[PDB]
């Protein structure tokens, strides 16, 4: 009804599913496992970066000639970024290029953009053109990247060109409204929304909808939470797992991240006596999947609880020990209480992202 746009996930489960061929770790796992189990046992860090999952996509199109990119979405940034045809680094050497000059609709902005940040940097231009996904269309401002530093296991291992925002940051200074946004405006859909579709019986697929509520996608009610913060898909929410809790915390929907993120404190309270193990030198926590411990975990609103049982946040781990799974909750500190909810969420709840209204809002998925 709305356009809807499928695209592939690499997830987190299937990065450790490469380590472990990578470093032949199966035996050593289910080796631990067996000692845990007979329990012979008991008697720090992961990074933000490799909860990533990638979601991307290869069928947007800039400029008249529909020059083709390979895009991961990105919720928090409100930009779309492509390589340069004039791009100076030799991270760009392999990528799908943009040329305005080949373009009969580009229209030079020139300004100047640059992203610093730990992971890398990116210098580029703004540029104006056609941005097409297919249904939809709109000539819009996106960053030309002429340099490309960092970033740099990832970006040369990848088939992906560049990133398309579908969160709230600008980097510009140009209010350079969200591609969504400018949908609206520019009155090509009737609302600057859109939704995510996580099928829960693959998990190498999601497909975005833009423009309007798709009612094939969930049952019951659609309920919105407002966000806490101007830029940030963020509500706020008490989340108590089993007897640990925590109030009004900071709660991002992220569904590019790949798992259900906690405090380390809080997750030390949660795993204790919960009889779940980590396997040492991994960051790998492991559990029966039939664990009559583990709680509904719940994100309470004044008028809604989002709950997820133990079912939606462990991944069976068969391949390596008969009812092994591992939990998809990962304790890592961001900002003071501040959670994220990531794949295994939206796997249960379709999530609507409402920029006319400031609001997201939460339906239970069908199984499609």
């Amino acid at each position: 009804k709305y356009s809807t746009v499928g695209f592939n996930i690499e997830n987190s489960y299937d990065r450790l599913m490469k380590t472990i061929k990578e470093h032949k770790l199966k035996n050593y796992i289910k080796e631990s496992v067996k000692l845990f189990n007979k329990g012979l046992t008991k008697k720090d860090n992961v990074e933000l970066k490799d909860l990533a999952n990638v979601l991307s996509f290869g069928e947007a199109k800039l400029g008249d000639n529909g020059q083709k990119f390979n895009f991961l979405f990105h919720t928090a940034s409100s930009n779309v970024w492509v390589p340069s045809i004039k791009c100076t680094s030799e991270s760009c050497e392999s990528k799908n290029h943009y040329d305005s000059s080949k373009s009969k609709t580009y229209e030079k902005d020139d300004t100047p953009v640059k992203l610093t940040s730990k992971a890398g940097t990116i210098s580029g231009i703004f540029s104006k053109d056609l941005v097409t996904i297919g249904k939809l269309s709109v000539p819009y401002k996106f960053i030309e990247m002429t340099e490309i530093v960092g970033f740099e296991p990832f970006y040369s291992e990848s088939d992906v060109d560049g990133v398309f925002g579908l969160g709230w940051k600008d980097l510009s200074i140009g209010s350079i409204d969200p591609y969504i946004v400018e949908l609206k405006t520019q009155n090509k859909i009737e609302q600057a929304v859109y939704s995510i579709y996580l099928p829960p019986e693959n998990k190498n697929k999601g497909y975005l909808t833009i423009g309007g509520i798709e009612e094939r996608f969930f049952d019951g009610p659609l309920n919105y939470e407002k966000l806490n913060h101007d830029l940030m898909w963020q509500v706020d929410l008490d989340v108590h797992f089993g007897n640990v809790s925590s109030k009004k915390a900071n709660v991002i929907l992220d569904s590019a991240t790949s798992v259900i993120t906690v405090p380390t404190e809080f997750f030390n309270q949660f795993v204790e006596s919960a009889s779940v193990f980590k396997v040492p030198f991994l960051s790998l926590y492991v559990t029966t999947c039939g664990n009559t411990k583990l709680p509904t975990l719940e994100y309470r609103s004044p008028n809604k609880v989002y709950t997820l049982e133990p079912k939606q946040y462990l991944e069976p781990l068969e391949n390596i020990f008969s009812a092994l799974c591992m939990l998809n909750i990962v304790p890592i500190d961001l900002e003071k209480n501040t959670f994220v909810l990531g794949d295994p969420f939206m796997r249960k709840y379709f999530t609507v992202y409402d920029y006319d209204n400031h609001t997201v809002g939460f339906a239970l998925a069908k199984n499609l």
